[PDB]
C-alpha cells in the first residue's frame, strides 16, 4: 500500500495517563510518557466560561482508551519522537483506535500541530475537531470561540 502515511506501528501498555494528551505507556519494554500526536487537550482551567477544565474529562478519556486497551500501539511520525519535555510523540492506538482522534474526536481536543513533520493525520483530526465542534462537544459546547463551532 502506497501512501504518504509510511509510519510504524509500535507496542505500548498503559502504564499511567498522565493528561488528555500525555500518557505513560511502555514502550520496548521501557515506561515513556508519550504525548498525542497531533492533539491539543485542555488543562483543568476555568469551572464557568470558555476554555473549561475539560482536563479530567480528556484525561479519563485518553485514561479509558489506554487502561481499557490490552494493546496499545503507536506509531511514530516523521516529524519527531519527543513533544514537550520530550514525551513521545507519536500516533497513538488504543485497542487499535486512534486515541488522538478519539479525543479531539471527543470535544476534550483541539487540533494542535506539533511539528514541521508530524501532522500526517492533522487534516482528519481537523477534521474531528470541526465534527465536534459541529455537532458541540465538551469544549465545543462552550463559547470558546464560535467561529467553526
Amino acid at each position: 500500500a502506497t501512501s504518504t502515511k509510511k509510519l510504524h506501528k509500535e507496542p505500548a501498555t498503559l502504564i499511567k495517563a498522565i493528561d488528555g494528551d500525555t500518557v505513560k505507556l511502555m514502550y520496548k519494554g521501557q515506561p515513556m510518557t508519550f504525548r498525542l500526536l497531533l492533539v491539543d487537550t485542555p488543562e483543568t482551567k476555568h469551572p464557568k466560561k470558555g476554555v473549561e477544565k475539560y482536563g479530567p474529562e480528556a484525561s479519563a478519556f485518553t485514561k479509558k482508551m489506554v487502561e481499557n486497551a490490552k494493546k496499545i500501539e503507536v506509531e511514530f511520525d516523521k516529524g519527531q519522537r519527543t513533544d514537550k519535555y520530550g514525551r513521545g510523540l507519536a500516533y497513538i492506538y488504543a485497542d487499535g483506535k486512534m486515541v488522538n482522534e478519539a479525543l479531539v474526536r471527543q470535544g476534550l481536543a483541539k487540533v494542535a500541530y506539533v511539528y514541521k513533520g508530524n501532522n500526517t493525520h492533522e487534516q482528519l483530526l481537523r477534521k474531528a475537531e470541526a465534527q465536534a465542534k459541529k455537532e458541540k462537544l465538551n469544549i465545543w459546547s462552550e463559547d470558546n470561540a464560535d467561529s467553526g463551532q
